[PDB]
C-alpha cells in the first residue's frame, strides 16, 4: 500500500485535494474489523449489515468458530481502498459501510451478496466493491445481473476478475456483468529490471454468450500490504500481505472514489469509461503486449483520468462472432464521445485490427462543439475465404490536439469461440446408496458428452456414461456406480473425466477431491 | 432595517404613499414590548393577548422568571414589520396586536399557538406573522391546519420556513401549511462583491406527503437590527442585530400589509400569488440558480408587487410523484390568470423542465378580456424508461406585452422521494425504574428500524432493538436497557442511532444531549 | 482566448478575419485550426499567416494549417543585378502533417512593411513603423478579400480562396528556378486579376497524399470543380505535369461547361513503384480558357515515407519533486526509438539521459532523476539535452535551447 498507490497516482491526487472526502464506498466482504486504528475514523456511525449473522455488528468471523475459519480478507480489502494512518490507502477519506455476506471460511450464498448489493445502494454507496466470486463464466448469473441492476441505480460497482491461472474463458461470475469495472491483478516493476506485468492468476476473457473483453482494467494486485485483525487478544490489529485478483480491486474502488470526488457529476459509465480511456497498456519480459483478454485496458492512471475532458464510449467493445462461412460480413459500432472542455474540438481515429481479411474503417475525424457529443461509426469486415479462425483484438486509437485520448480496445471471433466444451464436473452421493449423482456444468451444451472413471493411481478405469444433444447449462447424470455397462467397480478411490464434444471442439475436465467406491 | 427596506423596495413605496395605513398585523411571537418609542405609536388602544399568562398585557418575558428566560423575539420582529422613528419597519403605519404564545424560553404549546391564531382573526387582524414552528415536515399538523383556517377567513398569513442547515426535506411544522406565504432567508449583496445569497441556515422543502415547494418566497434575514428590550431598568429600549428565517418573514408581512393598503381588493391568496409572481431569482456565487426547494420564487420586490395587473394562480405548482415502472405517465395541471387592467390582453405561456424524458406541453397563448380569467393547461409527461429517478425542477413563463409578468415553480418527483426515512429520535425514562422509552418520528414508516448504542466515545456498543413494518408518524418503543440481548450495559452516558430503511431508501439519526444508563 | 475571439468575431458578422498569430506545431487538427475550419463555413473568410520560421519543409504553423483557410507567405519586392519577387527566408514551409496539404496557400508581401503604430509615447502616440514578417503578409491578403467582397458580393469564403489562389504569379528565384510548392503556394496575390475572374477552379490546390506500395503500380484520382461565372458556354482544356519519373498524370484534356454551371475534371496520378524514387514531387494542373490562363493548380504527391521532422520540440522543466526534471517532447507521428543525450555548457557530450521505444505520436512526458548513462549523477552547472527520434527509416534531432540547469 506504500508502493502500489504511488505508482497508480494517489498521492499525486492526494496533493491536488482529491482524497475521496464525501464519497461513500461499500466493501461486500467478509466483513471488516472497524476498530483497526488505520480505519476508525473512516467509518461513520452506521458501520453496515451482517448478513450471515443479521445483526448490525459486521465483524469479522472470529477465532474458533464451529462454522468454519476466522477470515480477513474484508479488512484487508479496507485498508487498501481507504484506511488513514500508518498505511494509506487509495482515498484515505471516504466513509466505509461493511456488509458481511460471505460467512466463515469464505463460502457465502449467492441471495445473501445481491441482498448485500441491494443494501449497499439503499446505504447511499457510491462506489461498492466485490472482492468475491465464483468461477462460472456467464454473464447471466444472479450476482452478475444484480451488479447491473446497480451502475444504473447511479452507483459505480468494480469487482475482482477472479483468480484463475493463465487461461482464456476464466473470468468469475460477478466480473462478467456487463455494466462493472472487473480489475485483473499485475505485479508491480521489480528488479534484468522489469516493468509493470499480470500476474499468472488472473482470470481471463473473453464473456461467454456475450464475447465481451475482460477484465476491463488491471491495477497492482500482487503482494499488498494492509491492515488485518491478528485475531489475537493481546493486541488485535497489524498488517498483513496478501495477493491476489481480488486485491486488485480495491484500487480501482479507491481510484473511483477519488474520481468521484474530482468529478462529482459524472455517472457510474462516464467514470468507467474515464478508467478504461486513460491506462497504460501493458508489455509482458520478451516485450509484446499481452492480449486484450489479459489486460483489459492496462492499469489506472487516476491522474490522467481525474484531468478529462473527453470520454468516449463504450471503453471496449466487441463485435461478437462471425460465423458465415462464405462471403463478406461487415458489423458496425457507433462510440459516443463527449466533450467536455469549454472549446470546440477535433477528434482523430485510428483503426486497426490484427490478422488477415479484416478491414476496419468508418469515420476518421468528427468535430464537436463544447460540452456536447459526437457518434462515430467503427465498421469491421471480415472475408470469410480468406480469415482463419480465432479471436482477434483490435484498437480505436482516438487523438485530439496532441495527446492520446483513448485507446479502446476492441475484439471479435471468427467461427466458433474455443471456449471450453465443458467447465466443471462433481460427484456426490446420490439420493440411493451405493449410487451417485454427476454434476457438470457445459457452457453451450455438448454434441457428445463422455464420463469416464480413473483409479487412484489415474489409471484409465473404464467408461461411466456416455450421453448425446445435452443443453447448455447445469446438467445433472443419475450415475449406478458401474462401469462400461454392467461392471461394478471395487472399492476404492476413483476420479471422474468429463469430456465434451460440442461444434467442432472438444474439451475436458478431471474431478479434483476424488469420489469413493 | 435601513438596508433590507430599501433593498426589497419599502422607501420606493413610501413615496408612493403606501405604508400600509389601516392595515392590521398580530405577531403571534413570545409578546411585543408595546413602549419602545419606535412601537409606541403603531399600537392601538388594545395591545393583544397574554395567552402563557391569560392577561391583556402582551409583554415580553422580563427577567429573572423561573419558568425560563427573558425573550425579545417578538419586539425584534415587531420593529421589523412596523417601527416609526429612528428605525423605519417595513410597512411604518400599520397597527400592530401582540400575542404572547410563547412562553419564557421561546418555546409554547401548540395549543396556546391555535388559541393565538384564532383570536388574531377574532381581533381583525389583516396580517398575521408566525416566526415560530417546530421541525417536523407534516403539512397536516395542527399549526398549519389552523393557519389553512385563516387565509380562508381573509387574514394574509406569513411564516417563518424554519432554521435548519442546507438540507432538503427540513421545512418546519406551520411553514408547511399548504396556503401560506412561507418565507426563507437571504443575504444582501455584501462586498469579488456578492449578490443576494440563500443563508445556509434556511430550511428547505418539498414538504412530505404533499410534495409542495417551499419556501414559497425569501426575504432578507440575516444580520437585521431592529428594536429589542435590553430588559435593563436604566433604559429599557435599544437595538439589536438577530439573524434567522423567522427574521425573513417579518418583511413579508409588511410587504403583504403595504400591498393590501395599495390593493384592497385583494384576496389573501391573490396578495401571496402577487408577492411570488414578482419575485427576482437568485444565483448562487458560482452562477448557478438556486434551487427551486431553497429559493421558492427568489426575493421579494415590493414596487413589482404592488403595480401588477396580472396575477398568476397558484404561484408555484408541484406535479407530485410519478411512480410508474414502465410506460408514459402524464399530468395536467390548470393555472389561472387574472387580467386585472381594463385592456384585453395577451398572454404567453413557456414551460421548461430539467432533466431528460420529461416532455411538457399545454396551452402556448392565452387571449383574457379586460377583467376576467383565463386558464392555462400545462401538461407534462414521463417516460418512465428514460428518465432517472430524483427530484426535477421546471417552470411555467407568463409573458405579456413585453415585460414578463410570473415565472411559476413547477416540480416533480420520479419513483420513491429521497427524504429523510427517520427524522427525530430521542430517549427519555419509562415510566418503570431501569427502563426507557425511545420515541422517534418516522415521515412515511419503516421497513426496517434499528435502534443501535453508542458509548460516550461514539464507539459502537451494539444493538439495543429491531423492528419491522412500522406504521409512520410518532412511534414509541420500550426498551430494557439490555442491548443484543440479554446483555446490561455498564453505567455511563450513552448516544443512540436510528437507523430506517424503507422504500429502497434509508435513513439514520443520532440522538443529541446523550442519555444516561 | 483565441478560440474564444475567433467564436466573437464570427458573433459580430466580421465578413474578412485576420489571425497573426500561430504557434509552432504542425498538426491540422490544433484547436485554432478546428476554430478557423468552423468559420469559413459559417460565411467568414479565415486569413492567417504561414508562421516564421527558416527556410525548411514541415515548419508550418498551427493556424496556419487549417484545411479552410488562407494561409500566407511573405515575399520580398522586386528590390535592385536587379531581383524579381521573392520568398523571405523566414517563411514557414508546408506540407501540412498528416494531410499532406501544400502550404503556404498564397504568398504576398510581408517583408519591410510600414504601417500605423503606437510609439507608446504620451506626446505623441501615433506614428508609423517597418515591421517584417510572415505575420504581416497576412493582412495584404486580408484587404484583398475584403475588397473581393465588396466586388463580387455573392462568392462564398471558398470561393475567395479559389479566387485568389487561382489567379497568382510564380515566383521565381535568383537563379531562374521557380520556388518549390510549399515555399510559394500559388505565387504572389493579383487582386485585379482575382476581381476580374469568370471561371472559378476548386479546390485550388489538391495533395495526393502517400503512396506506400512496395511493389506495383498505385493510381489516385481527384475531382476539381470548375464553375463558369460568365454568360457564354464556354470550353476548358486542361494540361496535367508532374516532375520526376515513374508518374504518370492523365485525366479529363477538354470539359465544356454551360452559362453559370459547373463541370468537374478528373485528375488522375499513377505511380509506377518499381521506378520512383522516394521524396516529394510536385505537379501542376493547368486550366485554359479562350486564350488566357484561369487557373493554375498546384498538385503534390509523396512517395514511400514523407520526410518530416521525426521530432519537433523538446525542453525541459523542473519536477515536481526537488531535483528530478519533466521532458515534454512533441513527436509528429511517434518515435521507433527516442533518445535524450545530455550536453555541456560547451556542447560536450556529457551522456545519455534515456532511451525509450515505441513511443506514440503527440505530446510525450518524461520523468527523469537527472542521472546520466544509469547512476551516474550529473555536477552542477548549466545542461543542453538533445533529443534523437528514429522512427519509419529516418532520424531527427533537436537541442533545447535556453539550457537547464542542474
Amino acid at each position: 500500500m506504500d508502493d502500489s498507490a504511488p505508482y497508480i497516482g494517489a498521492n499525486d491526487a492526494w496533493k491536488l485535494g482529491y482524497t475521496g472526502k464525501g464519497v461513500k464506498v461499500a466493501i461486500i466482504d467478509t466483513g471488516v474489523e472497524y476498530k483497526h486504528p488505520d480505519l476508525k475514523k473512516n467509518f461513520g456511525q452506521y458501520k453496515g449489515y451482517d448478513f450471515v449473522d443479521n445483526d448490525y455488528d459486521p465483524e469479522e468471523t472470529p477465532s474458533g468458530d464451529p462454522r468454519g475459519a476466522s477470515t480477513d480478507h474484508g479488512t484487508h480489502v479496507a485498508g487498501t481502498v481507504a484506511a488513514n494512518g500508518t498505511i494509506k490507502g487509495v482515498a484515505p477519506d471516504a466513509t466505509l459501510l461493511a456488509y458481511r455476506v460471505l460467512g466463515p471460511g469464505g463460502s457465502g450464498t449467492t441471495e445473501n451478496v445481491i441482498a448485500g448489493i441491494e443494501r449497499a445502494v439503499q446505504d447511499g454507496a457510491d462506489v461498492m466493491n466485490l472482492s468475491l466470486g465464483n468461477s462460472v463464466n456467464n454473464p447471466d448469473w444472479a450476482t452478475s445481473t444484480a451488479l447491473d441492476w446497480a451502475m444504473s441505480e447511479g452507483v459505480t460497482a468494480v469487482t475482482s476478475n477472479g483468480n484463475s491461472g493463465p487461461n482464456n474463458w476464466t473470468v468469475g461470475s460477478p466480473g462478467t456483468s456487463r455494466e462493472a469495472i472487473s480489475v485483473g491483478a499485475t505485479q508491480l516493476p521489480l528488479n534484468k529490471s522489469l516493468t509493470e506485468q499480470m500476474a499468472d492468476f488472473s482470470s481471463r476473457g473473453p464473456v461467454m454468450d456475450t464475447w465481451m473483453i475482460k477484465p476491463d482494467v488491471s491495477a497492482p494486485g500482487v503482494n499488498i500490504v494492509s491492515t488485518i485483525p491478528t485475531h489475537d487478544p493481546a493486541d488485535p490489529y497489524g498488517y498483513g500481505s496478501k495477493q491476489g485478483t481480488s486485491m486488485a480491486s480495491p484500487h480501482v474502488a479507491g481510484a473511483a472514489a477519488v474520481i468521484k470526488q474530482a468529478k462529482p457529476k459524472w455517472s457510474p459509465e462516464q467514470i468507467k469509461a474515464a478508467l478504461m480511456n486513460t491506462a497504460e497498456t501493458l508489455t509482458d519480459a520478451d516485450g509484446d503486449v499481452y492480449p486484450h483478454n489479459a489486460q483489459g485496458a492496462g492499469s489506472i492512471r487516476i491522474m490522467k483520468a481525474i484531468k478529462a475532458d473527453s470520454l468516449v464510449a463504450p471503453g471496449s467493445y466487441s463485435y461478437g462472432t462471425f460465423m458465415k462461412d462464405k462471403g463478406n460480413e461487415t458489423k458496425k459500432e457507433t462510440f459516443t464521445i463527449e466533450n467536455q472542455s469549454s472549446i470546440r474540438k477535433s477528434y482523430q481515429l485510428e483503426y486497426s485490427f490484427n490478422g488477415t481479411g479484416i478491414t476496419v474503417s468508418g469515420t476518421d475525424r468528427v468535430v464537436i462543439p463544447a460540452h456536447q457529443t459526437g457518434k462515430v461509426n467503427a465498421k469491421v469486415k471480415v472475408n470469410a475465404k480468406k480469415v482463419k479462425a480465432g479471436t482477434y483484438e483490435g484498437t480505436v486509437t482516438v487523438r485530439e490536439g496532441g495527446k492520446t485520448v483513448a485507446k479502446v480496445p476492441t475484439l471479435l471471433i471468427v467461427k466458433e469461440p474455443d471456449y471450453p466444451r465443458v467447465t466443471s464436473i462433481d460427484v456426490q452421493d446420490g439420493t440411493t446408496q451405493g449410487t451417485y449423482q454427476i454434476e457438470t456444468y457445459l457452457p453451450a451444451g455438448a454434441e457428445e458428452l463422455a464420463f469416464l472413471v480413473y483409479d487412484s493411481n489415474l489409471d484409465f478405469v473404464g467408461q461411466a456414461g456416455i450421453y448425446k444433444k445435452q443443453d447448455k447449462g447445469y446438467q445433472y447424470f443419475d450415475w449406478n456406480g458401474k462401469v462400461n455397462g454392467d461392471t461394478a467397480l471395487p472399492a476404492g478411490e476413483y476420479y471422474m473425466l468429463a469430456y465434451a464434444a460440442n461444434k467442432g471442439k472438444s474439451s475436458q475436465v478431471l474431478t479434483e477431491k476424488p469420489f469413493i467406491i
